């Protein structure tokens, strides 16, 4: 009984989204930086560089001089969203020259000079076939120029166990990763990613017992959330396990005399995490924690603390 | 969401169905729930209308069919019903402190409204369980007693176990000498808060005020799997138990989770 | 020379964005309303009901106790964003009941009761051709509920200038506009709309000249924004001039005995303007201002400022 | 005039089932028994033995 073009009778709406709204940002971070094996101290030894995938060091974390407004959107994003699911984390590495520290010799004093070697070139160690730890005692130490490991190599004379790539100058060697492992309609808390023990997604069964993980790292999880006092929450995911290897660069072991050449890199070290914010909806719900789990991370009182960084996972036949 | 469909709010209503059900529990090693049905119908709309001669203001009733009842889902909201015993389960006399379906800042519920001659009826899948597991038999006698499907939250001051949570894992007591391990995955299961309200009709003084008549039907459908014909006693390891509020707190909150959220793979 | 899959030539990349990253939210606010004309007082009177919908509204500013976490994600993402282009406001309402103040007489004394009338509804007026402003003091002011002017009716017995359409109970009346109208790659300067002086996109080129708005309500946008002390933008635009008549809401205007008759409407008058986002790029840039223009806004000391709403634009033939 | 995919006017039902519903249940019972005719006594003797059915 009522007239107009924009009236309608009346029909079951709630205009609320009920948290169905996502958001992709991209967190970027480029840099262009020295990997120095010539310098015999402050990790610049010819130990190989290890880049600290398995943390996220997306964040670039390691200084707080870069942050891009990226950033910036999702420590935003990460207000306004009850959970997030990470994905193809992409990372790009470039080599623009390869210089070489030649020791020099007047007689009356040695002095050191730098050539370029092209032929020589980086290489990406995976650190695959074997199990090996990167430990983290701040987020400085994330840095992979200066993040080294004693007593560690590429290039083992006995039994040489890493599967690695060589990268030249004008080639570029980037590699991705696929960090949607939940299924089952599940979500990571979201993260302003400002702790390095923080882990990326994705399950590598072990951990320390020193520092417990918790059930993050199982392809079944389990745990009790406290939403507050009041009401617990029981998270169950099916996730599937995954390997994240050791990935470090190194120069070519060489010789020579006395100790071995010693090589420095510039690089620009490119990173794409793709992230999927799930903004928190109309109505504040702070149940939905039910379909979060919050990330991996490093426990415990330890100042130091190792991630595994699994290299491999098997497969069998059915 | 508590186990109603028994009508144990009241033991006057006891159906013969029911008196089945009590039995097949007992030759029964386990059920699972299936199609739950709440079907709704609104025999009449009834307003009290003040009056007033001047000595004194009586009410009367008279019929507004142009208003209809309201049903709520409490959706886009966590909200929890108070539960101290069974008769508290009546929905006529249910009630939550300073809660309303019409807020005048802003609206969370999704609502559904039912005029007289049309009835409402909303139906459950209640079979959530897979990979051959059932429910422990319950005559359902036990209020606290929630039905199947797993919503995730549980009150820490009452914990439900693991019921509520889609890969459960539970060590079940068959007797002293044997200990048995039910494991299963189930889909998370949201069952909003539903409630019925009136019309929120500001009118003079307080708001008006609406009594309704109304027919609640309920079919609750539940496949007895029977006790086999020789006894073992370690079927149990088939069967998870009823979620149910523990503790021993008097009152106690179910979640009333409103919705799970979706992802793409 | 380089040996690998993931290896290939260095070409020209720069990861980052430079701002072409957009996020489209939903701004919503639902509410039920109470429509009063029975009362003698604070906006209650017969004097219809006006929806600003002109000032930016829409985050319910009228008060603090409606803020859904949308308006939550606004305030956020407007920290990340460098501007804004709103679209599709859209405005939809519902009655859900009707009820009449019936006076009545025992002959000492005279109480009023309710009654429901369904035959009568709801009236939207649009103040269509007519040139009618509102007075807003406060945030406060822009409740449609309280919302009046003094000496104004749907109903004019000598001449009716309003289009008004009829909402019956069980109907809902829903209107839409398109709130982009910025072309030549312009956005709109991020507001939070804390602000209710603020009014929406598009320009009725009507302004009082005791509350200047500036460029904003003409279709040739001049403007020198200050980016800092050292660099001005100069910002010019091409809109279309939109109208945006004053809508409002009103009970019918029935003499009956003594005053009018006195209904009092229950509606839920729901909300969506749609916003997309811009976010900032990865890179700080200050100047991408020259292509953002403030939101328009009525300036001056007064506490009191009146919004044009101009009932409508001509057309002419080319 | 209401709203809702789940709505319906109001037709005739009780959903009570006035007794149409049936269960089918076998009653078993299984057993190894020895049918002796050698014994002298107590029904073993040479005499048939008659199954009750």
């Amino acid at each position: 009984e009522g007239y107009g073009k924009h009236i309608t009778s009346m029909h079951v709406r709630n205009i609320f989204n009920q948290g169905n709204q996502v958001i992709r940002n991209i967190v970027k971070q480029q840099r262009y930086e020295l990997l120095d094996f010539t310098g015999t101290e402050a990790g610049t030894t010819n130990l190989p560089k290890i880049i600290p995938y398995q943390c996220i060091w997306w964040r670039g974390l390691q200084n707080a001089a870069n942050v891009n407004q990226t950033i910036n959107n999702m420590i935003a994003l990460n207000t306004i969203s009850y959970g997030v699911r990470f994905l193809k984390a992409k990372l790009c590495i470039e080599v623009y020259a390869v210089t070489r520290k030649r020791l020099i010799q007047t007689g009356a004093t040695s002095y050191y000079t730098d050539d370029f070697e092209q032929g020589q070139n980086l290489f990406i160690g995976w650190a695959d076939r074997k199990a090996e730890s990167i430990p983290i005692t701040t987020p400085a130490d994330l840095d992979e120029t200066k993040l080294t490991v004693a007593n560690t190599t590429l290039f083992d004379a006995n039994n040489d166990n890493i599967t690695k790539e060589e990268v030249p100058t004008r080639e570029k060697w980037c590699h991705t990763w696929d960090l949607d492992v939940l299924n089952h309609n599940y979500l990571w808390e979201p993260n302003n990613l400002d702790s390095q023990w923080t882990l990326i997604p994705g399950a590598q069964a072990v951990q320390p017992t020193a520092t417990p993980i918790g059930p993050t790292y199982q392809e079944i999880v389990i745990a009790t959330k406290a939403i507050g006092a009041n009401e617990s929450a029981l998270v169950t995911t099916i996730q599937d396990r995954r390997s994240y290897p050791r990935l470090m660069l190194s120069q070519p072991q060489i010789k020579d005399e006395t100790d071995t050449m010693k090589f420095k890199y510039q690089i620009r070290i490119s990173t794409e995490l793709e992230m999927e914010h799930h903004i928190k909806p109309d109505i504040a719900n702070p149940w939905l924690t039910r379909q979060t789990l919050p990330l991996p991370a490093l426990s415990g009182d330890g100042t130091t603390r190792y991630v595994p960084c699994v290299p491999y996972e098997t497969h069998v036949s059915q």
